[PDB]
RNA sequence: GGUCACGCACAGGGCAAACCAUUCGAAAGAGUGGGACGCAAAGCCUCCGGCCUAAACCAUUGCACUCCGGUAGGUAGCGGGGUUACCGAUG
């Protein structure tokens, strides 16, 4: 399970790519260095985004620290992406 | 001449990108004045394909790293298609 990346959802779809990315990372940026951060708004990629950490153990951390923390007056589902993101993997 | 194409010009003209000012819009962007990068339809029309925005509404709890919900708007200076038109070495 654990991964470099953190995917997290019930993301508000009403924030945007932007300012949901920024505000992601002031949250985030607090428990390691992001590689990246993935925010699309697409019909099936949307109230979701991916936090790539450079630590593995970053990841554990937030996932750990903030779940069903209150963003935008939402919880946070956190939990592991299944997968690697295609700069950890390459 | 008229027609259907064509654009090496001829000749008389037209439009106006970026940027600025100001107005409208949530945004894309559009209006108007100034201003020209270009344009032989850069006149006009969203039927077809792209791209852009996506406040509200409606759906979507959804695992991506090409990108893509409906609806709505934009782009005709992205194409194509329709349609009107000046000049005629041209065919
Ligand atoms: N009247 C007429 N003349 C034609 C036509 N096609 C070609 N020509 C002549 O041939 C020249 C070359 O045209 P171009 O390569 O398409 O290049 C043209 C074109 O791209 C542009 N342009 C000029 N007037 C217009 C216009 O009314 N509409 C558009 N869309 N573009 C224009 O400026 C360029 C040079 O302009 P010109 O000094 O007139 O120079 C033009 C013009 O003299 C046509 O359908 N009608
Ligand atoms: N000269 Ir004239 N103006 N440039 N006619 N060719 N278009
Ligand atoms: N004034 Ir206004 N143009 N800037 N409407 N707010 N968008
Ligand atoms: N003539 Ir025209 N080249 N400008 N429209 N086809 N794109
Ligand atoms: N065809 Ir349309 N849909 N109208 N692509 N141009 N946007
Ligand atoms: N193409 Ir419409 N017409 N469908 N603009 N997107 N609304
Ligand atoms: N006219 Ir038209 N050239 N702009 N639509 N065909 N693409
Ligand atoms: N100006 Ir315009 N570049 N934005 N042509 N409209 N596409
Ligand atoms: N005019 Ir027309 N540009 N040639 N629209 N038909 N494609
Ligand atoms: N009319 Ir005649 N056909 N003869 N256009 N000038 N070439
Ligand atoms: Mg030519
Ligand atoms: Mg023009």
């Amino acid at each position: 399970r654990p991964n470099h990346t953190i995917y997290i959802n019930n993301l508000n779809e009403k924030i945007k790519k932007d300012e949901l990315k920024k505000s992601l990372h002031a949250i985030f940026s607090r428990f390691g260095q992001i590689l990246d951060i993935l925010v699309s708004r697409s019909l099936k990629m949307r109230g979701q985004a991916f936090v790539i950490f450079k630590e593995v153990s970053s990841a554990t951390n937030a996932l750990r620290s903030m779940q069903g923390f209150p963003f935008y007056d939402k919880p946070m589902r956190i939990q592991y992406a299944k997968t690697d993101s295609d700069i950890i993997a390459k």
